[PDB]
RNA sequence: GGCGCGCGCC
RNA sequence: GGCGCGCGCC
RNA sequence: GGCGCGCGCC
RNA sequence: GGCGCGCGCC
RNA sequence: GGCGCGCGCC
RNA sequence: GGCGCGCGCC
RNA sequence: GGCGCGCGCC
RNA sequence: GGCGCGCGCC
């Protein structure tokens, strides 16, 4: 069967307007016109909604402070690539050699959903259910394991502990501003590498200091 | 008539579960339990989708580079407050004195949409149309006038030109990295105030330098 | 948009 | 032959 | 009319 | 560079 | 979570 | 009496 | 078992 | 502070 059919089968949906599906699979490098860009823009918001709606229904904790870290991972390039793999998107994409990467597979994943949405006559309910039918389980699992984007302090430690079997040091340099709105400046150190970071709390300051130190190291 | 009815009338929708609507209107300051937080989280993604879907259908230019600045304004606190005013949200919100502001009116606006969505049995199509019936025109107008969040360079100029009838100066300090991936460092100046900014293009560098200079000025 | 330039990738 | 990133001139 | 900023198209 | 849209200052 | 502290707002 | 921001101790 | 980081609850 | 979940190093 033709390639579009193969994907429609993996998708469990058949397009009325095949050009829509093909456009979602088309990178600008392969065609200056009718490529996935606009569908990606729409797909981004669409899928974001699908994910959040599911997250808010199945997350054990309904507090935003808890929902946010989960959502960050659930709408991340890493996770989208995980879901796309089930569809083997890579072999369907029309693109020049040497240009494909995970950002692209992610873009196409999003565009594809925008295409289905449009092809269905902008039926958000139908498209959402189609989405869940394919990925609800993968999403619930991630929510169950509480997967999240590792934070900077955690990332820094893993780095320094591997390359030196040592942990970075954080120290308060200064505190400014009104007592109910203090500004904290903290330094992160490893070996002779040093970086500063400011925040509204010591925790936040350290996070930023860690972020910078990671860059600094990565550069040297 | 009761307050919930007044709002349902302005909304053109009547809730089956009034507690849902009331919760969307309830700030944590008024009640530690059953306040709008989770609905705001869901409403944010929902409304974002409503806006983007409309933008992608009615924007004259379908390129992302063009869509993005419009979307930034269309999903901004400023615009949401504009749409909320039509509903007079402020008088329906349950909150303690001295805490309400535009971020809150924005949160409630979002929560309300999440509430309607849930109350309708998670019917995204119905809710979307309800949304458009009330705000499609306001959105199309904004898209027609091409409203966008003023950028830093523009903001800086307006500042310096008002307070000094003068324009800031930008100058290239240095350029680093591979020729196909240069790093630009630029300085923005006004009077003796000076700030630096880096970017992948001179334009971007200046933008960041302008961003910082605005802060610096605002502080002094 | 036109005329060019440096760099990189196929 | 085709793309990409940046820069300059009109 | 001038100066300048942003964006679109050519 | 040109033209267009938006805006600031004169 | 408990016991406190500085500050701010009603 | 009620909230908020930050910090400390267990 | 130890040290440390993040998050949740109490 | 305790307990829980995740992880890094020993």
């Amino acid at each position: 069967m033709k390639m579009l059919e193969q994907l429609e089968k993996k998708l469990g949906y058949t397009f009325k307007d095949k050009s829509l599906l093909e456009k979602a699979l088309t990178h600008v490098s392969y065609s200056k016109k009718e490529h996935y860009e606009t569908l990606e823009f729409l797909g981004d918001a669409l899928v974001n909604f699908f994910i959040v709606d599911l997250l808010v229904q199945y997350s054990p904790n309904k507090r935003e402070g808890f929902l946010s870290p989960l959502k960050a991972y659930l709408i991340s390039e890493e996770f989208f690539n995980l879901l796309a793999q089930k569809l083997e998107l890579h072999k369907f994409i029309r693109i020049k050699r040497g240009k494909i990467n995970e950002t692209i597979i992610g873009d196409v994943f999003k565009a594809l959903w925008a295409a289905v949405y449009i092809d269905s006559g902008r039926d958000a309910n139908f498209t959402r259910e189609l989405f869940y039918k394919l990925f609800k389980e993968d999403i619930l699992s991630a929510i169950k394991e509480g997967r999240v984007k590792k934070d900077y302090k955690t990332i820094l430690q893993e780095i320094t502990q591997k390359r030196w079997k040592e942990r970075p040091e954080y120290r308060l340099i200064s505190v400014e501003g009104p007592h109910h709105k203090k500004k904290f400046i903290v330094e992160a150190k490893i070996k002779e590498y040093r970086t500063l970071g400011e925040g509204k709390s010591k925790k936040e300051a350290e996070q930023r200091a860690a972020e910078e130190l990671i860059k600094l190291l990565e550069e040297s």
